[PDB]
């Protein structure tokens, strides 16, 4: 029996909401967000990791296209291959494609492995959020209602299971008669609930939230 609700912000495992601007780098923010939580669990320190590092350096070999989109899972593979990722402080976000400037002197995290969860399984996603930490997911965000969301549990009848926007599931719950996923976005603090959106849960893989989940791990050693 899983907890009725989870919120990894309450364990100090979630950094401030970021603002991607005109650069389509949500995949990079989702990836660093998932890795930030594992880093805090392992080291006790909460430090924002460089989404710009991924935009500039996790490119064609990883199937990623910087400000034109990418994947959280291949971002994790880049961090594994590169043996590190810089802090956001040392390598801050510029919302444009730049030359790779990774510097091991400012490495703030590593990645050992990642896990991909099965397509559409919200029960498996619930277990991973409860037992492993925040989970990178894609959602279908191509609806005016998503851009216009302010509060409550989001439900868009015309949503599809085909994803196009990377976000971070940091928890789940059940409030006001509605089950939801707690989602950290990267559209700044003025979007939604202080930068978060609660999305309908157990409504048939609504907006594809459980289509392509993945999470990284940092192992001892
Ligand atoms: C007409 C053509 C043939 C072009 O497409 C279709 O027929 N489609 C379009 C795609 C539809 C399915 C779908 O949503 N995804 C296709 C499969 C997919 C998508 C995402 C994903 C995750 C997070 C985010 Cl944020 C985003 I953004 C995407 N992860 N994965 C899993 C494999 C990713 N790869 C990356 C490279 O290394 C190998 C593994 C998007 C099905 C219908």
């Amino acid at each position: 029996i899983l907890p009725d609700s989870v919120d990894w912000r309450e364990k100090g495992c979630v950094t401030e909401v970021k603002y991607q601007g005109s650069c389509g780098a949500s995949w990079a923010f989702s990836a660093v967000g998932a890795l930030e939580a594992q880093l805090k669990l392992k080291t006790g320190k909460l430090v924002s990791l460089s989404a710009q590092n991924l935009v500039d350096c996790s490119t064609e070999k990883y199937g990623n296209k910087g400000c034109n989109g990418g994947f959280m899972t291949t971002a994790f593979q880049y961090i594994i291959d590169n043996k590190g990722i810089d802090s956001d402080a040392s390598y801050p976000y510029k919302a444009m494609d730049q030359k790779c400037q990774y510097d091991s002197k400012y490495r703030a995290a590593t990645c050992s492995k990642y896990t991909e969860l099965p397509y559409g399984r919200e029960d498996v996603l619930k277990e991973a959020v409860a037992n492993k930490g925040p989970v990178s997911v894609g959602v279908d965000a191509r609806h005016p209602s998503f851009f216009l969301y302010r509060s409550g549990v989001y439900y868009e009848p015309s949503c599809t299971q085909n994803v196009n926007h990377g976000v971070l599931v940091v928890g789940y719950g059940d409030l006001n008669g509605k089950e939801y996923w707690l989602v950290k976005n990267s559209w700044g603090h003025n979007f939604g609930e202080e930068g978060y959106i609660r999305m309908a849960r157990n409504k048939g893989n609504h907006c594809g939230i459980a289509s392509f989940p993945s999470y990284p791990e940092i192992l001892q050693g």
